[PDB]
């Protein structure tokens, strides 16, 4: 099954070409020490421009798995969402999880948990990178996602995150909750408090 050689990439920059995406991933894999031989690990990229996602095709199962470590990497201001194809199943005795860490890359997977934060009231002109930088001021992030409209790509003005250090959570709340920005006022609280 070809699905062990392919990844979904969501939240791609508008107007990006398949070649630009391929060059980005091939370079990052090499610069990060993930590539396992001479030559390019990514063989092809198929972009769905209207739906805002791509699929990457890799030359090996192992390099496909390692590339999962790039989930959340910023590309032209956007956090790339890297995921397995929905019809992927690991073969027995194979780990589906990457074994290398990429410095500075913050996962987009923010599970509901004790210290998961909601940040509402963000100006909609801030991209994923700038909201991430706002939050990183308080301490390193374990995970982060800025919510966007799936049809237009515009920020919906709220995000979720998890700090590496659970104790930074209350520091970010103290520094950001109630902050006024024009007509908006930030609400920063554990996401469990106001989850619908
Ligand atoms: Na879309
Ligand atoms: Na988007």
């Amino acid at each position: 099954t070809r699905q062990a050689w392919r990844l979904y990439v969501g939240n791609i920059p508008f107007g990006i070409t398949e070649e630009a995406m391929m060059d980005f991933f091939n370079a990052q894999m090499r610069l990060g020490g993930l590539t396992q031989a001479p030559g390019n690990p990514v063989l092809a990229v198929q972009i769905n421009q209207d739906k805002n996602f791509a699929f990457l095709e890799f030359r090996s199962v192992d390099e496909t798995t390692q590339a999962m470590a790039f989930d959340g990497i910023i590309f032209q201001g956007q956090s790339l969402k890297i995921r397995r194809p929905h019809d992927y199943q690991p073969l027995p005795g194979m780990s589906e999880n990457p074994s290398v860490y990429v410095p500075g890359v913050v996962s987009t997977v923010v599970p509901d948990s004790a210290h998961k934060l909601f940040i509402g009231g963000l100006p909609n002109y801030l991209n994923d990178d700038q909201v991430k930088e706002l939050l990183t001021s308080f301490g390193p992030l374990k995970a982060f996602n800025l919510v966007k409209d799936s049809a237009t790509g515009l920020s919906k003005g709220y995000a979720f995150c998890e700090y590496v250090d659970i104790n930074v959570t209350d520091q970010a709340i103290a520094g950001l909750n109630g902050m006024q920005l024009g007509d908006k006022k930030l609400l920063v609280q554990r996401a469990s408090v106001g989850a619908k």
